[PDB]
């Protein structure tokens, strides 16, 4: 209790328990004041867009705190202790403290701006747990919790999209004022804490299969099942045409009467890694899977859960269909692919299609003595009964949960970024420095107020999720592949600092490296 | 069942909401284009709003068992449908539960839609017609497709004064809202379970 | 909804996600095939990784209200969206719940 | 209790109970210093006015509250989900709070005027309960609570109007000194808060 | 506890008891910014060394406390009226104590540096008592307690060595991040304290 009193320590350890990991996380935060305490209307009229690209919307001067990606709660040994012996995972519970808080005012002159400390100015900060803003968060932006505990990080900006008629707002077009929400004034002997449980949302699948899902037969015995074989015979005297049936098949598994079925498809195109093997255009509007939603079009990216790529032919990658993460002296815009971690998808392919190519092909007519048996090319698929799938891969990365949208209906509600799909997600926190104004003049004005004191806040922010593992079961014999690092001469160790302490993170590691059978 | 899914309604009553029924007068002037609604329909009753959907499909090949009514081909390989798991192929066979044929058109079976067993004296390679047993299917074709034919057509682009309304051709079909079936039949010679495999998603356990 | 389902994001914060952006270089030289990736993309939002994916489908056909804007044909049995039960046909009407029209 | 410790929080809801509604509105303000601490005399010599436009008043250093509007209670969707389903409403009590208090000092330097924080300096606060002053609200004046919640506004200076024969004063018009009322000195740890109950008012007719 | 309240008082005695001595010693510190608060790797690329004295390691930001001279504890006079009629001794517990912190930003303008005083900043102190960092101490550095009581000293800067393949790492090349551990964040009214009991070591034969 401040002024010359903390209000919270440095809780940053993670404890391994036996069927769950408890991971706590401290960061110093850095929030400035947005909009100059305005709630300015962004719409995309003045940026002159494409049809696709229009949006209506309101920016607020409130920041958001989001603990959204799996490095801010694991550490990379952390990550590795937990893909390397753990069928799967799922978060039970977290608790979130706000505190230490130095609300700093700054005066510019001449280019010798002096910081000073406003002991006496307030942080409004609430946390929206009835769900009744909208959630911009499970969108994959930046400003989180930094991978590294020793970076200071800056809160982002809340702002939100609402229905748009084009760059024109429609009657239902909702408008929120943040503070007609209950906040907590944080004066800086103050401290912010709420705790959160997770509804029940299934384990991640952290572990790939041992077995394809057309490879699920005893390769020694055959069936009782026939399938037709030929529909000409072997006698090679004319157009013999005669139904041939044979009991099917240790020695053709294609042949063979399944049971189940691959997932849903929606394809991708091929991009290979090597430039000059690739089509001279772009090609990457024109030519990629995307919906149409009310008029104007968006490509999937991710989409549907799919195998990268086929056997022994790692150089392509779906256009659309991985998630590319960014090294760092990655631009913004138009990045070369030496700056990007592009991940692979491909400890699916057992239940998996490939993202690139057909879910099979079907029958297009009625085949006869004239009209010979044309097939189609299914390239779309939607769910079949008796289809078995995997769900996309989660990263160290890559975002933990999204929000279910409110809707009547919803068809097997994981992100298609990868991660866990919540109905009630943990909530928003959102903060604010409280406007403190300048000198008011001496008679009375009701155009209300333009001049503030120029401040800022700063302070530190703990979350501790506890997440529930799943240990394996397994009867394997062999050695199983695991996360190791590679053992070499090195410049530079991997996932540490370097000569002048930037934290990078030099490849993607995904949680699919134990296996099991199908 | 003892109804079908697209005669669920009373043969004697008809119904409050209407559907499109002319874009065309019989005028005969000439090209009369004019919108004519209609109450709908005892004595039409592919027309009326229904309520629910027949299940999924995969289309299978017509392979009659009569040897002249088939291509002088082989065709059991090239003209299958079959699903690609990691660059290799493979056999749907059965694949999604429908029914067999159309009505009275008892010889067409799907080329492998059905489950067939073996009676005695019935090799294990290139066995005759006569050695097998092939199950029928078709007393699901109340709320499942033909296998062997489409589970109808959808529109393909925008219909106006220059450009005549295509319509194209949906060969397999996956799983939409408000869409009923019915699973594959038991035989006293098939398989009474399977394991369902440990995935993280699965639509529809059935074997 | 107060809210499309292309559009759950932030419109301030852009990802940490990327996607394939050009597959051809600006160079204009010749055909200078090169994969540019995009770190994405709060000023386009039609290409940003979504995580969720609109509901089913079954077209159906343009019918205006303004007669002249048809086909002067019927077209309400030919060109209509129908489902195959045991060999005899039926409209399906109205089927999948979906948008009636556009903006 | 300050220094470094808030004497209230943010209180900006509006919970629509079953047969009632309760609003609440938190604004930030801002108070200077008016007359230079004197109680001026006004009057209408010295304007030029007509008859009908002659004054003769008061104007303190005192400055007050109004939230006299019903924008300063209902954002416009309360209002909407109140007069669209109800045949009346009356207010029955208030609650009003007055916290987190800062008092800064100004010190101008060749335009290079610098704002420090007096953690000292205090602020007499009082409720006039007996209504033994003039009642200059009720007069649709501006200086109330903004109708947004996330904007600052100024306080009003408060400045009364009593006899007049003309220009002049009459021997019955009244003067009125406010530190003659015991005040509540609120120094920057200190909250103001008191509580009021309306008397029986019949319901609005909002209804045609 | 502060701002206006000391933590800790000044002990620095020598109570000698019976058959053990208590010595307590109290020093002042001071404790810069080390690497811009930045986890900077070092190695001997950029040195130009022998095969002999190649390294590979990382500094840290994180100072650290040694008290592991004689002289830290004992006073001349004390160590002689412990060497001269003493057969041996051992150490059998410590009590750590860190107190009266004062936080001080100091401000670069024109040569005329001004220190102000943070009193809302934080410091972090943890003890590694579960000995999973490497252990730096124990290699007769500079940066202890001063032998005299009345010398104010500079704490070390943390940094360690791990696994090289000349001035190149291993895969097998530890990497600790101490943020990574529980800290204690103390403001300006907070203090650190720890107890420690050594483990039976032999006396040390101070005789001939």
């Amino acid at each position: 209790d401040g002024v010359g009193n903390a209000s919270g320590n440095w809780h940053c350890d993670s404890t391994w328990l036996g069927d769950r990991v408890i991971t706590t996380s401290t960061r110093t935060w850095a929030l400035p004041t947005y909009n100059n305490h305005l709630y300015k209307q962004i719409s995309s009229a003045s940026t002159g867009a494409s049809n696709d690209n229009h949006y209506f919307g309101y920016s607020t001067p409130w920041g958001y705190f989001d603990f959204n990606r799996f490095h801010c709660h694991f550490s990379p040994r952390d990550w590795q202790r937990l893909i390397n012996n753990n069928w799967g995972f799922r978060p039970k519970r977290l608790n979130f403290k706000l505190f230490n808080i130095q609300v700093k005012e700054v005066t510019t002159n001449d280019g010798v701006t002096t910081i000073a400390n406003n002991l006496t100015s307030t942080v409004q900060v609430f946390s929206d747990s009835e769900y009744q803003l909208p959630y911009v968060l499970g969108s994959a932006h930046q400003g989180c919790l930094p991978p590294f505990p020793a970076d200071v990080f800056m809160i982002p900006q809340y702002g939100y999209l609402t229905l748009n008629n084009g760059s024109q707002a429609v009657g239902r077009s909702s408008f929120y004022c943040l503070e007609y929400f209950p906040s907590q004034m944080l004066r800086t002997g103050n401290n912010f804490t709420f705790s959160y449980t997770f509804e029940e949302v299934p384990f991640h699948s952290s572990y790939a299969h041992s077995q394809s899902l057309d490879r699920l037969m005893n390769p020694l015995i055959d069936q009782y099942l026939y399938y037709l074989n030929r529909t000409q015979n072997q006698s090679g005297s004319a157009q013999n045409k005669d139904l041939l049936f044979s009991r099917g098949s240790p020695a053709g598994m294609s042949v063979q009467p399944k049971n189940w079925l691959p997932g849903p498809c929606y394809r991708q195109q091929r991009v290979s890694k090597t430039k000059t093997d690739n089509n001279n255009s772009n090609f990457t509007w024109t030519g990629a899977s995307k919906y149409n939603l009310n008029g104007r079009e968006s490509i999937i990216n991710p989409g549907t859960a799919m195998a990268s790529h086929k056997d022994d032919e790692d150089k392509f990658f779906p256009m659309s269909g991985v998630m590319i993460f960014g090294k760092e002296s990655a631009g913004a815009s138009n990045t070369a692919l030496d700056n990007v971690m592009i991940t692979d998808e491909e400890e699916i392919k057992a239940t998996n299609p490939v993202a690139t190519e057909r879910f099979g092909t079907v029958a297009v007519n009625f085949q006869s003595s004239s009209t010979d048996p044309a097939t189609g090319d299914v390239h779309a698929m939607g769910a079949l009964p008796g289809m078995v799938w995997q769900d996309r891969d989660v990263y160290l990365q890559g975002p933990i949960w999204a929000k279910i949208p409110h809707t009547d209906g919803h068809f097997h509600p994981s992100p298609l970024m990868g991660g866990f799909g919540l109905k009630n997600p943990p909530p928003q926190i959102l903060i604010k420095n409280t406007p403190v104004p300048a000198n008011p003049p001496a008679e009375f004005s009701a155009t209300k107020f333009a001049s503030f004191i120029t401040q800022y806040s700063t302070g530190q922010v703990s979350v501790e999720i506890e997440w529930e593992l799943q240990k394996e079961n397994s009867k394997r014999w062999n050695p199983e592949v695991q996360y190791t690092s590679n053992y070499a001469k090195s410049a530079n160790v991997d996932f540490t600092v370097d000569n002048n302490g930037l934290y990078t993170e030099p490849r993607p590691i995904g949680t699919r490296y134990l296996t099991r059978p199908l």
